[PDB]
């Protein structure tokens, strides 16, 4: 009942009063983010609450954040909170724990170097052209456009060709066998889990594998097919070459490819939607970005790896968007052993949590946090931003391994789209933007905007 | 179903074919010991089987046994198999794991030194006299005696005064408040657990604490009472003094005292019964032991610590009994990480098992294993006994911490009993002795013998 609910009272840590069995989960009615900001505003730098019986400790002090994410990663704060009915996804790098995660991180780290990324941009760029070609049609109809569907088809085009070498236009090919199987995904089951964490083992024995055994065996056979028939430059080849610590197994290969698919579709499509909202509701910013793009890329020259990393205002626009909308919302680590960090006893089993969304909007570090102002990230003001307040990709050894790939993928899309189109709010546009009430950082209403052709 | 049942086939390890869900548990119909001997006789030095979905690897090679118990204890084979609905018993030394066990083992190790044991023998000896005084009555009735009840009352007399300083004659005081609460214990639930290990978490959330919340709070209040009112020489005082790593908590104190109670009652009473059976069915041995006792202890002098450790034939009789009847039956360790030991890959999560009972009766190391022959442990033949075949108290850092205390407690009882009585088989005596068909090493029928007075 209230088994471990006396933990934060005994340590003298403040926080909302938990209910028996439920803990503080009813306080999620306003959203993960609004709960984090309220607890921040009403308790200060550190507070605690309970996801059911699971005690969660929020910290907002930069030095303590650095200690948890960097200084004591391998020793105390190595793993994230487990775990829904896992299946074979236990071998996924973002799921793996302790030395198995360390093994996977080192086997996959060379795959995300700038050298391998630079070799992926000619393929990624090919679907930027496909993107504008499908945008040209939906724009000439002369009526608002749902960016979630055009960026979604784009994001899937990129991940299918970067993960396996499958080159298909998703929007105009409604059902390639690969496209549909990848679209087979995916509340309130997620809150049932945190309040019934003891029922997770039962889902394993019931053969209730979270992923459909059809799509799972489809990818596992698609990969082993691909393995057989096989100078390719996709994530699969980069992982097959690393098989010739201890090399990756074939099932471990499927697990990582599944992760990248999940990693790319939700994030990049949603962040591209947030950027286009901000660009459309701040026309002066949209114009300055297009003027910069036309400068480095004359007469709509194709963007390359080197020309992308040269665009400073583009990087300022991406970073300021990722401040207002950090899609991960939270950072989490489990405390492996009793530790004292920066004058504070953290007992074993506690989940330490960094409220990224709340920190990106705290008036202590940001002037007028609610306004979209790219000038915060100019070279002049970039220096006074604490890299442990602003953590859109986490930090430390377990930060986002695909950060460079995601920034490069989104910028290549933004450049090609802004070279050809302008974006204005229409009447269906939700202004101001409201965030979804659920447990994901996405717009409450799908972003709809006017698209004109240059 | 057969989720992990393909493990030993993939590694080329032999063993009985498992059934879906059940594994090899139906093969326990003859007993843990008969299953171990059959698998030993039918597979050689190493085999495997499944307790439900849990793979168990048996090993019988002495070098491999030394590597698992001693050489790689801290690194690979530190913990035992978990765990029924545990409750606060997670802080018990025999339940604790990894560094928490190491902490408890070092805090409790000084309590079991020979110095502290030597200070406990005047108290232990007091109830040896109480033992014969209750044996004198049940013998003068002139009819067979159930040793389980006289050794049981003796064993409880010893553990109550050694763990807390409570000095009561249990047999003639049917219900002292302490005696009854300790007697509140304790199939087929145990086999349900191994075939439904995923239902163990549900027993925790249902507040189904394995131990009655009445006796649990009784001891916890009995100890905290004892703590308050308090030159005493019991296990509690030795643990209270150690509170003045990090010192033991009050609830940790209750957890260890509960363990010693469980450790002493079942074992010592049952081993004393086995010894008296063997003494009664081998009168020549019983006479030679009494002749030795009368030599070192003239005219029935009281046994002391130094006079006990001087008796060689007594130690030979105890050791030969513990060979035929090793009450722990098995030794078990969980493999923490992938390891290679003595030319063999042991994957993570496997339970490595030493079949002590089967090794103590293997014709490879023992001539005529089924016969009770104390001469195997004479100084002449003691040298050629491998300390990893004969493991009545385990071995390595996690062996029986109370071995010296148990040997001293049983010998003090044997000496005082043999100074006064002789033991012959009666008609109710089960000859030959049969072992219980369940999952405990105890006689199938209670041992009943004739008792005469010297
Ligand atoms: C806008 C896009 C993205 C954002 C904002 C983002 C952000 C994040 C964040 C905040 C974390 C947690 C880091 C931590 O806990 O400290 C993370 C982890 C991770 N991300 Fe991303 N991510 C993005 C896209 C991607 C992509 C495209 C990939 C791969 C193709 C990827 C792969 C991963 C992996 C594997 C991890 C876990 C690494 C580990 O546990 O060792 N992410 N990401
Ligand atoms: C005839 C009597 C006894 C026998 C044959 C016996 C045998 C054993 C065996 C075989 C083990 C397992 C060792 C291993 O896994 O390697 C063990 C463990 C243990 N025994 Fe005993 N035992 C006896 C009595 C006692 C008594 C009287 C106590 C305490 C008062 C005790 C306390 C313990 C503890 C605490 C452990 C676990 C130690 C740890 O996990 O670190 N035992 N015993």
């Amino acid at each position: 009942g209230t088994h471990s609910h006396g933990l934060f009272k005994k340590l003298g840590i403040p926080g909302p009063t938990p209910l028996p069995f439920l803990g503080n989960i009813l306080s999620y009615h306003k959203g993960f983010c609004m709960f984090d900001m309220e607890c921040h505003k009403k308790y200060g730098k550190v507070w605690g609450f309970y996801d059911g019986q699971q005690p969660v400790l929020a910290i907002t002090d930069p030095d303590m954040i650095k200690t948890v994410l960097v200084k004591e990663c391998y020793s105390v704060f190595t793993n994230r909170r487990p775990f829904g009915p896992v299946g074979f996804m236990k071998s996924a790098i973002s799921i793996a724990e302790d030395e198995e995660w360390k093994r996977l991180r080192s086997l996959l780290s060379p795959t995300f170097t700038s050298g391998k990324l630079k070799e992926m941009v000619p393929i990624i760029a090919q679907y930027g052209d496909v993107l504008v070609r499908n945008l040209r049609r939906e724009a000439e109809t002369g009526k608002p456009v749902t960016l979630k569907d055009v960026f979604g088809a784009y994001s899937m085009d990129v991940i299918t060709s970067t993960s396996f070498g499958v080159n298909i236009d998703s929007l105009n090919n409604p059902q390639d066998p690969f496209v549909e199987n990848t679209k087979k995904l995916l509340d309130p089951f997620f809150l049932s889990i945190t309040v019934f964490p003891f029922l997770i083992p039962i889902l394993e024995v019931l053969n209730i594998c979270v992923f459909p055994r059809e799509v799972t065996n489809f990818l596992r056979k698609s990969v082993k097919r691909m393995k057989e028939s096989r100078h390719r430059v996709d994530f699969l080849q980069l992982m097959i070459d690393s098989q010739n610590h201890k090399a990756l197994s074939d099932l471990e290969l499927v697990a990582q490819s599944i992760i990248f698919i999940f990693a790319g579709y939700e994030t990049t499509s949603s962040v591209l939607s947030f950027i286009m909202y901000e660009l459309a509701t701040h026309p002066d910013v949209q114009q300055k970005l297009q003027e910069e793009i036309d400068a480095v890329l004359p007469n709509k020259a194709p963007p390359t790896y080197d020309t992308v990393l040269q665009m400073e205002y583009l990087d300022m626009v991406v970073n300021e968007t990722l401040r207002l909308f950090p899609i991960a919302m939270r950072l989490e680590r489990v405390c492996k052993k009793d530790v004292e960090i920066n004058g504070m006893f953290i007992p074993k089993g506690v989940v330490v949590m960094i409220p990224s969304y709340a920190l990106h909007r705290d008036p202590k570090y940001w002037t007028e946090p609610e306004k979209f102002l790219p000038e915060r990230f100019s070279k002049k003001n970039k220096d006074n931003i604490d890299p442990y307040i602003y953590t859109p990709f986490g930090s430390g050894p377990r930060n986002c391994i695909g950060m460079r790939f995601a920034l490069m993928n989104m910028k290549l899309a933004l450049i090609r789209v802004l070279q050809n189109f302008s974006f204005k709010p229409c009447k269906e546009t939700q202004i101001p933007l409201k965030l979804s009430l659920g447990g994901l950082l996405q717009p409450e209403k799908p972003v709809v905007l006017k698209v004109e052709s240059r």
